[PDB]
């Protein structure tokens, strides 16, 4: 891309690639903490690899988070009309409605004309609660397709402000803190080399599972992500990233 | 003309006022979008600091969102659905109109997530849930209730209403419809769709009730809906208004 090129993002990607060990990186200009149009810069260049990277049938996983939403909202039919199915990859998490995997989910099928199906099994069931639905036919219909997703896009986020943002239990808190987490991603926080030291308990798509998931897209950017995404990297995810300068600068630094 | 007909409008179903806007819906189609934006500025009049606005779905009230606007007062506004979701398709749901009401609000909104057609188990089970528990104390103390009202018939068969309720709904003669009750032409109850959240009885504790529906179609089912006292803020149109009042 001459854009790309002119701007210095062709050589920042692969810089960006070969630093994080990615599948590929794609970077859009700008800094999104500090400008608002460069999340949906990301959400536009996400939905341009997921169309890249469909084939004829698909199940599509997705999280939650304002940078997931962004992507919904860049959504748009596909040319090839192939055909798409959207779940979510876990449960809500703790997370407002409006950030809830459930509902970008919803709104990434109606931008995109597929389907979708939702999880319904809330986190604060009781034991004897869980047991009834869990059995539920509609509810072992979602979590099958979740099992058989063939892509997965997520965000990823800096431990504390995901803590902060959903409506963690003081102990889990603790937990999270005394572990040193830096990162999260779809309910597991992570610490600076990679390895889990919280997991939210949720029925779908569990870490182990994401490696039998062909296509992963992260997108997530902004400074304040820099670390995040780095801890996150430190394992092998599989994973290609859509981030921005603002994050891939100051990881590069 | 228009400021007598309010006034005779709000004296025949005795009405907390009367807003009416000009043309008829069944029409003129664009009618309704101006029913939508009398509502939003109705509700607009009557916020208090805080807020919190209970909706029903239907395409009047999908209209009342479509030209919802943020406040200029900056009050604190939380929509919730009234209820569940009654059997319509998604872009009727309460929940639907919910969260594209507080969106063009810039406000914060929750949902009811009670699935279909669950068992009994897990029915009962989603709904003690501490997340469902919490919406449904928010409708309890619902500040506003924003509502539509339809034809008895034409909401039963629009919903997947069963056999056996859309013969009740008939052996009753229902001729309204408004959140999820069907009311016979003296407005009593006389079938109620099963659904958690606000009841009838609740609605007498909400201080601001603004019912939005209009077409000439909806004259009876408006009048019937009326024929108990609601304390309710009607916004319709001269469809409706002239053709319930005679004086078309």
């Amino acid at each position: 891309s001459n854009a790309k090129d002119v701007l210095g993002l062709t050589l920042l990607e692969k810089t960006l690639k070969e630093r994080l060990n990615l599948k590929d990186a794609i970077i859009v200009s700008g800094d999104s903490d500090q400008s608002p149009w460069v999340k949906k810069e990301m959400g536009r260049a996400a939905v341009a690899c997921m169309k890249k990277r469909f084939s004829g049938k698909n199940i599509v996983a997705v999280t939650g988070g304002t940078t997931i939403e962004a992507v919904a909202e860049m959504m748009t039919p596909d040319s090839k009309n192939r055909e798409l199915l959207f779940v979510p990859a876990r449960g809500g998490l703790g997370e407002d409605v409006k950030n809830q995997a459930n509902t970008i989910c919803a709104h990434m099928a109606e931008k995109a004309s597929g389907t979708y199906r939702l999880l319904f099994v809330p986190g604060q069931l009781s034991q004897g609660a869980y047991s009834s639905i869990i059995e539920e036919p509609s509810v072992k219909e979602v979590l099958n397709t979740i099992k058989s997703a063939s892509m997965l896009v997520h965000g990823i986020g800096e431990a504390k402000t995901m803590a902060q943002r959903r409506n963690t239990p003081l102990e889990d808190l603790k937990k999270i803190d005394d572990n040193d987490a830096v990162t999260e991603a779809f309910g597991y926080y992570f610490n600076a080399d990679g390895e889990v030291v919280h997991k939210v308990h949720s029925v779908g798509m569990q870490l182990d599972d994401i490696d039998a998931i062909p296509d992963i897209i992260a997108v997530a950017g902004g400074s304040s992500k820099a670390e995040a995404i780095e801890a996150y990297f430190k394992k092998p995810r599989n994973t290609v990233l859509v981030t921005d300068e603002g994050a891939a600068k100051k990881l590069l630094r």
